[PDB]
């Protein structure tokens, strides 16, 4: 829940 749409910008 902390980033399943969001490692591109979180890289
Ligand atoms: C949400 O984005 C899923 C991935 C983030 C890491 C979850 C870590 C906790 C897993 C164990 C839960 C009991």
């Amino acid at each position: 829940f902390q980033w399943q749409r969001n490692i591109r910008k979180v890289r």
